[PDB]
Order: C-alpha cells, then structure tokens, then sequence
RNA sequence: CACGGCAC
C-alpha cells in the first residue's frame, strides 16, 4: 500500500475546469476514482503552473491522472489554445535514475510501449530545496495516460528500493 | 483566478 502520491504540474489558466463551479468537477473525480487531489491555489513562481498532488491506488491514481488530461484538452479545445499541452509529472530526484535506467533503457522501454517523447529536467535545474525533476511527456491525452502509469511504476519501485 | 477538500 505505497503511500507515494503522483504530483502533476499544469498550467494555471486550466484549474478553474479542473475543479468546476463549486468545486463539482473535482468533487465528482474524487469520488469517483477513490482519490484525494490537493491542488495548489498559488502558482509555482517558476512559471505559470500549479502542481497538483494526487493520492490513490495505482489505479485510482492513473484514472484521476487521465480525467485531468481529458479536461484540460478539452477546455483547450474551447477557447483554442493553440500550443499543445504535454503532461508534466514532478519526482523526486532520488526515483529519477531507476525510471531512465542505465543508457537510458527504462525511459526509452516506455516511450516506444506507450507511443510518447519523454524528456526529464536537467539535474542542475534542481535547487538545494526543490530536489523534484520535471517529466515531460508529449503524447495524446490516450498516450499520455499509458505514460504515467509506466512512469509511476518506476517511480514507486525506486520509492520502495533505493 | 469555474477554486473544491478525508483527520490522525
């Protein structure tokens, strides 16, 4: 029962649609997939995202995680956002070298089993008090999806070993 | 900011 939640980072101007007048969008994804979801009210001052951190079973997690991406597509659809919107999963730097793997093997397994390009942030983008590294997966919502899961799975087998 | 909230 690893108790390692997922973090997403997402751009600002989406989180009015992901958590819906009143809190409703959120309140239905929450019950449905058997998740607690905490979004950040204040941007990172990195730049214009907000992280949002989801607790869950493997698969409770995944399903949030693909509910956010179907949302944020969609109102990107709507007020035509032009500019694609890869899927951003932050991790602790201590999971990152089991998740790319010697010569990069793990990461590249999973970019041609889900169909994405997976880039990670520069080790020395990190600070002495943000140790995260930014995950950044260019896919389709569908892709995407396939992604975390194979990512996350990594990522708690590092959490539970290294 | 569509702004919700499951504690120990």
């Amino acid at each position: 029962p690893c108790d390692l939640p997922l973090r997403l980072l997402v751009p600002t101007q989406f989180v009015g649609a992901i958590i819906g007048k009143e809190g409703a969008t959120i309140r239905n994804i929450t019950k449905q997939t058997q998740s607690k979801i905490d979004v950040h009210r204040k941007e990172n001052t990195g730049a214009a995202e907000k992280s949002i951190t989801i607790l869950s079973t493997p698969e409770g997690t995944s399903a949030a995680c693909k509910s956010i991406l179907e949302i944020m597509h969609k109102e990107a659809q709507d007020i035509k956002f032009t500019e694609e919107i890869p899927l951003k999963i932050l991790a602790h730097n201590n999971f990152v070298g089991r998740l790319i793997g010697k010569e990069g093997r793990n990461l590249k397994k999973i970019e041609q089993d889900t169909d994405t390009k997976i880039t990670i942030s520069p080790l020395q983008e990190l600070t002495l008090y943000n140790p995260e590294r930014t995950i950044t997966v260019k896919g389709s919502v569908e892709t995407c999806a396939k992604a975390e899961e194979e990512i996350m799975k990594k990522i708690r087998e590092s959490y539970e070993n290294d």
